[PDB]
């Protein structure tokens, strides 16, 4: 009566190495875990040392299918009906080269979730990217040039079905006015203020665009895509968000 | 071309100066204020100089009623029928040691949010206090004593009346192990330590603990009661949540 | 023998309430503390409680001189020959309107530290400028447009003399292509492009620029210049920084 | 138009994967790169891209010796006489718990630097090790329990000869009161915590203690050992540090 049950508890910001496979290749990390389940009201504990003696056992590689694996196993091994596990952790992607074979490597922090509820599995996924947007209010007014500034793209979302990380960033920056690609000289310049110039676009754009893709994409139950236009005017952004349904 | 709402637009993490009213008196801190609108879908962008102009112009006093004061005006100058205001800062308050009384600030985080939706009006409040946390099962195993460590509670909460910031303060605080305090003398010292020892807690209890006490608060409608322990034996915290309902 | 003077010792991070006087008002702000003593080899500890118990009894203005006091008054209080005290936290300043009276805010880190060894007083500064930087040779292949983005430029400097907090950030934005200002219409963002897009600088010039003026100011027996340029094109800054002498 | 030489300049923080060989084994980390060089006064700028160039280039598994070659490669390219690579990154090492010998990862932080200056080479190291700390006066003036809280030893050293990472941790966690690992089992727990009660230390202790050990290794040449504990009674930590010479 006095004791409730808790909806999560276990461990949380455990920092580990985990070697990731996704469908453009394997690639190595260091990931943030929480990892937890529900606690019924008549059981005063949970397990704390079994969340990390699962880690330590499984050394295979993390998918969508080993994330499943780990989450139905947590549960096993700690004897409850419900839990979760997170992993976040900066994932790299490899951008062919536009000009003679040099190819420059990115940096994105992606976060990805799977849930266990009675014997139901759910997974969704969050991932940040880095954007140039460019103003086209500020191009409007001055006669030539515009307001350039980084922003950065936030998508949350809770699929049925596998979901690739890149399939996620790619929605993204198709949208982008130009996305953050490596140091090439004079020729990758030309073609980097074009792009973002004639069309340019603001915090409310970006997530409408987004949001498009997402609405389209069956698998995707639901989302939430904020974008943050850090105002180089002022300390402070221009933000805005969507969520569906 | 566009087809879209947009949840909520404006700026995010304005940095700005504020004096507070809060039931034991009126401080001086420093916030960070995010401030957002409703975006109809065919209307392509807010008037984001208009927050700005809102926050320079007010110079009164931050209190529950000037929250809400705040929002209404948010949504009438944006012309919105929908819209947020969060501000965020440290909060002090002044306490007294255990036994020998001498005074020292605590300090606090909060986070307090006014909602309009429709002419409607809703606030939350987060709040974060730090306390101490000290293992029961280390106790009880070991000849002497006890790993304890620094662990933030976590509460946020909703209401339709007004719950005061040291209310929910003092809701956690009786119930931690031991709580903090910036000035302790030895005698003070000798107290705490052993006021730690003798009321042992998991994270599961302090959550389960301090729960209780908010469902005896008809004023809230809704919490989320977290409790992060900075395990002193681990590199990784325990971490436990309650959400009601 | 086997035991050795601490150079340092105490307390830090101590977040705590300061009122600040500079030569342009007074305003109320959330400090940060670090403060410490030598502590000689003989002696096994310090006295922890006094660092806050100083604090606690002085509740009056913090300028340069009031800095000193307490800096002195410290070592005074836990007996050593040695100490000193920093002090972090955000500065506000009033930039006064250029149109009709609508004059916004902008928000700097600041941090102040003073020294005492032996009797001899020092002290030193610290101030991070955010800019808005834009290129010249970005302008120079592009026909029209240019890369502009945000930048940071910290500023530490050790002198004999008072130094306001506002003539560093003077120095510094005197040099900048176009500082942060508040959100006004069409009238103050004609002269935000063309100030920044016919004299436009790198990293390598900002940090220049300031330098030499730190050079002149015979105050100043030392200085560091770090400029941070965040390419809005990688997720990466480009950086550089001088010290004198 | 210019006459000031600057001391570095270049990239910073580029978050870049790599593959680590210690004494121990071979693991894949995630860092961040910070790269520059000297740059003479009439030159105006130094070249952004040949810095990733390099990076994106060289595949090979980062160790001492990769270190150098790696920044005399950057000076010769960049065409200058003095420049510094820095490396960051989490660093794993596998732990034996203490009774029950149960294996676990701990992660630390190090830092490695590579310095050239007209020829010569220099490298310096800074790690990060958490470890326990449990206070001797709390365990003195009680009649039971000791607070004890979680604590970051940060260790700083340049040497001619290599000091394996593992080296510095095994000399600070050596001392601490006790040492942090990742799985604990019941008689595991108990261990630690009786350990902690019984080799109680003040910062002052540790630095010191840890101070003397690093004296006694004539590799290195020079050290900065900081002790920074977040106390488990207040909301500020204890902090000191040795400076060697
Ligand atoms: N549930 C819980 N356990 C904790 C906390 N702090 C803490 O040190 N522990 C340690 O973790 C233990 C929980 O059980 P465990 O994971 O070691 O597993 P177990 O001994 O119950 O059985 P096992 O050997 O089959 O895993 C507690 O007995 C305690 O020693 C906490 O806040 N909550
Ligand atoms: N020096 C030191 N003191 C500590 C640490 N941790 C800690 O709790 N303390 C507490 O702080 C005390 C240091 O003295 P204090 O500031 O209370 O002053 P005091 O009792 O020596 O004399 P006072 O009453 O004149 O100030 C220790 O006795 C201890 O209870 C630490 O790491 N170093
Ligand atoms: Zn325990
Ligand atoms: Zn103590």
């Amino acid at each position: 009566l006095r004791n409730l049950p808790i909806n999560q508890v276990g461990i949380k910001d455990l920092r580990f190495p985990i070697t990731l496979k996704t469908a453009e290749g394997t690639q190595s990390t260091v990931a943030r875990l929480t990892m937890t389940v529900y606690l019924p009201a008549e059981q005063k504990g949970t397990h704390m040392s079994r969340f990390v003696a699962l880690m330590e056992q499984h050394t295979e590689v993390l998918d969508f299918a080993q994330l499943h694996r780990l989450t139905a196993e947590m549960v096993a091994l700690l004897d409850s009906r419900a839990g979760k596990i997170s992993v976040s952790f900066p994932f790299f992607r490899k951008k062919t080269a536009p000009v003679s074979g040099i190819r420059s490597l990115l940096d994105y922090d992606v976060s990805l979730t799977g849930e266990m509820k009675d014997g139901a599995y759910g997974h969704s996924m969050k991932v940040m990217i880095p954007v140039t947007s460019l103003c086209p209010c500020s191009k409007e007014i001055s006669q030539y040039g515009a307001h350039n500034q980084r922003s950065h793209v936030t998508v949350s979302l809770t699929s049925d079905a596998e979901v690739g990380i890149e399939e996620v960033i790619d929605y993204v920056e198709t949208q982008a006015s130009c996305q953050l690609y490596g140091l090439l000289k004079r020729p990758d310049e030309k073609y980097v203020t074009e792009k973002a110039y004639e069309n340019p676009k603001f915090v409310e754009d970006m997530v409408r665009d987004v949001a498009t893709s997402l609405i389209a994409d069956k698998r995707i139950k639901s989302f939430v895509v904020e974008s943050e236009n850090f105002e180089s005017i002022h300390n402070h952004s221009a933000y805005a968000y969507i969520a569906y349904p």
